[PDB]
């Protein structure tokens, strides 16, 4: 599925993750725009062989399992598979740990140099949430 902007606005406030960790849904907005441009089917090969899955690119070398990421771990324990899906559920679920674990939305690497310190909330003018 690819989101609209404000669809995945609501999607991710109805799923908790409006100012979670302190970050704003703008700033989950941007990232997914970004990482995915809205797109739940998104997947890009690493370098390292790891792989980034969904909507906020989920990378298999710590979070999800894809059994192709030799070393990796499955820190949300799910199939990295399931971070594709239509529906974010698993994906925010996993988002969650990961802004938790102590570098914040910085662990985005394109949240970091795309959307940190910008006007963020530009992701959700005219949203009705
Ligand atoms: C296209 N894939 C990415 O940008 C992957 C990003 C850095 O990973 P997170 O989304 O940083 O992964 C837990």
């Amino acid at each position: 599925k690819v989101f609209g902007r404000c669809e995945l606005a609501a999607a991710m406030k109805r799923h908790g993750l409006d100012n979670y960790r302190g970050y704003s849904l703008g700033n989950w907005v941007c990232a997914a725009k970004f990482e995915s441009n809205f797109n739940t089917q998104a997947t890009n090969r690493n370098t390292d062989g790891s792989t980034d899955y969904g909507i906020l690119q989920i990378n298999s070398r710590w979070w999800c399992n894809d059994g192709r990421t030799p070393g990796s771990r499955n820190l949300c324990n799910i199939p990295c598979s399931a971070l594709l899906s239509s529906d974010i559920t698993a994906s925010v679920n996993c988002a969650k740990k990961i802004v938790s674990d102590g570098n914040g939305m910085n662990a985005w690497v394109a949240w970091r140099n795309r959307c940190k310190g910008t006007d963020v909330q530009a992701w959700i003018r005219g949203c009705r949430l």
